[PDB]
């Protein structure tokens, strides 16, 4: 009963591309380039993911391999775009790349790590540790350098920061709940199901809420 979800994820993120791309054209500061490139690339791979996974590719028995895939491509450039609207210096970005990358390292450890109980907790731990550690990054040095770029630039960053952090912090627990690296609390199309909201979340309301404070960013 996961078809149905699976087409609505591929149909939103097509959506989302689709719009994203239209809003690109006629763009002339290089910066805004970067930007509209980026928060393009990150829901098209996620629809390439999804329509794999719909269309019996993307799961291999036991395994998804589509879902860590996309995960590990688009949370770097998610990480790019909010670096760049706080002007962070080039080890920080380093840093938070490499710890998001051992986050869905780990989480990919525990969907395939199936052997006992205490394994996939452990894999789950360190992979939120790892989680924590991005969120102290993300509220204590970008906020500083964002806000010494310019007062408009602190705000828009926070917003950005706001939903990010808000929307990433329930993977987690879909994924601890879950069949899948889980203890089968909930089933495997509501995992689907809440999967294919907060990426709706995390890929097209970010992208929006960035590409509609460009105009401010410019003139602080
Ligand atoms: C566009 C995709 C997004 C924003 C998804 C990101 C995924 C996560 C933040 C998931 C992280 C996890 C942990 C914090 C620990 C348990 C395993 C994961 C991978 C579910
Ligand atoms: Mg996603
Ligand atoms: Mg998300």
């Amino acid at each position: 009963s996961e078809a149905t979800w699976l087409w609505i994820g591929t149909i939103g993120m097509v959506l989302g591309t689709v719009y994203f791309a239209v809003r690109g054209r006629g763009s002339t500061d290089p910066e805004q380039q970067t930007y509209y490139i980026i928060t393009t690339l990150i829901p098209a791979i996620a629809a390439a993911a999804y329509l794999a996974m719909a269309t019996g590719l993307g799961v291999i028995s036991d395994i998804y391999w589509a879902r860590y895939a996309d995960w590990l491509l688009t949370t770097p450039l998610l990480i790019i775009d909010l670096a760049l609207v706080a002007g962070a210096r080039k080890q920080t970005l380093y840093k938070l790349i490499i710890i998001d990358a051992i986050m869905i390292l780990g989480g990919l450890a525990g969907s395939m790590m199936q052997q006992g109980a205490v394994i996939r907790i452990v894999w789950w731990a360190v992979s939120t540790a790892a989680f924590i550690i991005l969120l102290y990054y993300l509220l204590g040095e970008l906020s500083e350098r964002a806000r010494s770029r310019s007062a408009e630039t602190g705000i828009v960053f926070n917003r950005l920061r706001n939903i990010t952090l808000g929307l990433w912090a329930l993977y987690p627990i879909v994924w601890i709940l879950g069949t899948g690296g889980g203890f089968g609390i909930i089933a495997v199309t509501t995992e689907i199901m809440l999967y294919v909201m907060l990426d709706i979340g995390t890929k097209i309301g970010f992208g929006a809420v960035l590409l509609e404070s460009q105009d401010v960013l410019q003139a602080a």
